[PDB]
């Protein structure tokens, strides 16, 4: 049958499908299309999804959420541990390995964080099937893009156990600008800024496309700042103003403060669309009905820090980019916190005016992505890679970037990295890792003759030429001689599928922060050697 997209987010799951050249975002049982990611164990059944948030203040230690916090990490971690002081839920070691404590039918029960997000994928699953009729197996799931290789596998395991077939394990930023069709935009090199402000968690992601394929840049953001901490300040102030108005602090009364939070988050929505909201509780606290106003304004100005605070992670990822503002060529909004218009008038401003992309629902777009990813998988002139020579230590100097539009001409001029050097050894390289061992070897040549002198004097000069065809003609010139040396690399048709572009830009993202190291190392960029370092019998 059908492929699904799903979004296995912190707070909240999301699955859609491609059917009929439309992708629809499955309603659940309630008619929700976002599903809550809390599963729940009482004495007589285990709830998954709205049942169980509704009933988390009955049974607080038996409802479990926020297990993506968990996966694919150790009891050990910083994280781990700072987050279990506000879960009410029991966090157990297990051979440093985290598990949940709960009651299940009269007998304790520990559960991995990959068998909870199982739980909430077997429900999505279940949406899914219930609407298209048919039993649903093959998945993409989503994933933040910062997760390592075991929060990755930890999230396939999951579905793997939900009776999911995993075709892909996704990013979330990448999923968003699949759903605005960014990667079937025209063109070269195209920079997405996404911004992706959660009830819980706060991600930005640089992203650039080419061709059809995403490299992740950078990625910034606050994985405890969401919707949920703007309702606490409207809490907060709300008892402040009891207390004033009526002597009595609510905050004893548990019942009281959760009714208080039910009434903060629907003014919250309603500030988003008007001016003002009204809370209207009967008998919150000894009796006294809290009949009261918020303005929009008050509540920008109770959560001002926390809505500035938004650019600061945006500011680092375009420095983690290296890209100017200016640089970035679209802005997508995910989650739903993004509607608020204080955020998107803060991020507007920043960008200069720059249009921002909210027209799929922020909520969807992530489980969008994914359901046009899935249908893709299932039944449903630019240069592939960064053209550089090897420098001393073995190091990728790149003379042409990747997605360069062809033809074209490029040259930099090269030194001895030894004293009285007799030659350079010009070595070709494809890829986008910072070593040659991890790049390609396409050819090699030598210039030989160089007269005696310290080094950094002499002067070599490396072009490299792509006519139409896609043939690269890499030329080396002694400029204090004019003497030259040359070599044709024939471009075979289908040597690089995009499978394999995608699988080196992915190994560039995924050691970048290394590779930064290893190009600090050297002192000087466009230094040559006489030999090729990989083949070096030394370290
Ligand atoms: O909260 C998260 O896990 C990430 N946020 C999204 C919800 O899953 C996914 O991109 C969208 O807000
Ligand atoms: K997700
Ligand atoms: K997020």
């Amino acid at each position: 049958g059908p492929a699904v997209g799903i979004d296995l987010g912190t707070t909240y799951s999301c699955v859609g499908v491609f059917q009929h050249g439309k992708v629809e975002i499955i309603a659940n049982d309630q008619g929700n299309r976002t599903t809550p990611s809390y599963v729940a164990f009482t004495d007589t059944e285990r709830l998954i999804g709205d049942a169980a948030k509704n009933q988390v203040a009955m049974n607080p230690t038996n409802t479990v959420f926020d297990a993506k916090r968990l996966i694919g990490r150790r009891f050990d971690d910083a994280v781990v541990q700072s987050d279990m002081k506000h879960w009410p839920f029991m966090v157990v070691n297990d051979a440093g390995r985290p598990k949940v404590q709960v009651e299940y039918k009269g007998e304790t029960k520990s559960f991995y964080p990959e068998e909870v997000s199982s739980m909430v994928l077997t429900k999505m699953k279940e949406i899914a099937e219930a609407y298209l009729g048919k039993t649903v197996t093959n998945a993409v799931v989503t994933v933040p893009a910062y997760f390592n290789d075991s929060q990755r596998q930890a999230t396939k395991d999951a579905g793997t156990i939900a009776g999911l077939n995993v075709l892909r394990i996704i990013n979330e930023p990448t999923a968003a600008a699949i759903a605005y069709g960014l990667d079937k935009k025209v063109g070269a090199e195209r920079n997405v800024l996404i911004f992706d402000l959660g009830g819980g968690t706060f991600d930005v992601s640089i992203l650039t496309i080419a061709a059809g394929i995403f490299e992740v840049k950078s990625t910034a953001g606050d994985t405890h700042l969401g919707g949920e901490d703007f309702d606490n300040r409207m809490v907060n102030h709300f008892i402040a103003e009891f207390k004033r108005k009526h002597k009595k602090d609510i905050s004893e009364n548990k019942r009281a403060v959760r009714r208080l939070r039910t009434a903060c988050e629907r003014a919250k929505r309603t500030l988003s669309s008007s001016t003002q909201a009204s809370i209207e509780i009967d008998s919150l606290y000894e009796g006294i009905d809290f009949y009261t106003s918020i303005t929009r304004a008050r509540f920008e100005e109770l959560n001002a820090d926390l809505f500035r605070g938004t650019l600061d992670p945006v500011e680092k990822a375009l420095r983690d980019a290296k890209l100017d503002k200016s640089q970035i060529h679209d802005i997508v909004l995910v989650g739903g916190s993004t509607r608020i218009p204080k955020i998107q008038k803060l991020l507007q401003d920043f960008f200069n005016g720059k249009e921002l992309n909210k027209s799929i629902n922020p909520d969807e777009a992530v489980a969008y992505g994914a359901a046009v990813q899935a249908a893709i998988l299932s039944g449903d002139d630019v240069t592939p890679l960064s053209l550089g020579i090897e420098t001393a230590g073995g190091v990728m100097t790149v003379l042409i970037k990747r997605n360069t539009t062809i033809p074209t001409k490029q040259t930099q001029t090269f030194t001895t990295y030894s004293d009285n050097q007799p030659g350079v050894l010009i070595q070709v390289y494809e890829g986008e890792r910072a070593m040659t061992k991890d790049n390609n070897l396409l050819g090699k040549f030598e210039l030989t003759g160089i007269p005696p002198a310290p080094r950094g004097v002499p002067q070599i000069e490396v072009t490299f030429d792509i006519d139409a065809n896609g043939i690269l003609n890499v030329s080396a010139v002694d400029k204090s001689t004019g003497k030259e040396n040359k070599i044709t690399i024939t471009n075979d048709k289908g040597r690089l599928s995009k499978e394999d572009i995608e699988r080196m830009v992915q190994e560039a993202e995924k050691y970048k922060a290394e590779d930064e190291k290893q190009r600090d190392k050297v002192s000087s960029k466009n230094s040559l050697e006489s030999y090729a370092f990989n083949m070096k019998a030394t370290v």
